[PDB]
């Protein structure tokens, strides 16, 4: 089935706990591959000790930038940009796990988990898949955001990868 993945989050240096995401790599296989071996590690880089870097109170948590910590960088496991796969699962409400992008197959490693329905980024934005366990850890998360996404707390992806 549908890989699962974990990321481990801490906030000043102390645990939030565990979110799990279900990636469906039925519905987009090149989205849901390049973050499932970015979660591993296994081509020598990937989201481990990496930040969420912007993060906006009743809109979405963004991560991912393991090159830059700061939204400008990332990479993919195929190259530094991929296209966008599709724009079949929609941004249906908090949960979302969704691609940030900086225009059309503009695809690197950044992520973002939606607090709320995104539905404006539906066909802009490849949704692959959605928190299966620890929407608490993500409104801690978000309650260490703000209006220009500037975190409050560093937020860290201590440690991650693949349960199944």
């Amino acid at each position: 089935g549908n890989p699962l993945v974990y990321l481990d989050v801490d906030a000043n240096g102390k645990p939030l706990g565990r979110v799990v995401l279900e990636l469906k790599a039925d519905v987009v296989p090149k989205t849901a591959e390049n973050f499932r071996a970015l979660c591993t590690g296994e081509k020598g880089f990937g989201y481990k000790g990496s930040t969420f870097h912007r993060v906006i109170p009743s809109f979405m948590c963004q991560a991912g930038d393991f090159t830059n910590h700061n939204g400008t960088g990332g990479k993919s496991i195929y190259g530094s940009r991929f296209p966008d796969e599709n724009f079949t699962l929609k941004h249906v409400g908090p949960g979302v796990l969704s691609m940030a992008n900086a225009g059309p197959n503009t695809n690197g490693s950044q992520f973002f988990i939606c607090t709320i329905k995104t539905d404006w980024l539906d066909g802009k934005h490849v949704v692959f898949g959605h928190v299966i366990e620890g929407m608490d850890v993500v409104k801690k998360i978000e309650s260490f955001g703000s209006k220009s996404g500037r975190t409050s707390k560093k937020i860290v992806i201590t440690d991650c990868g693949q349960l199944s």
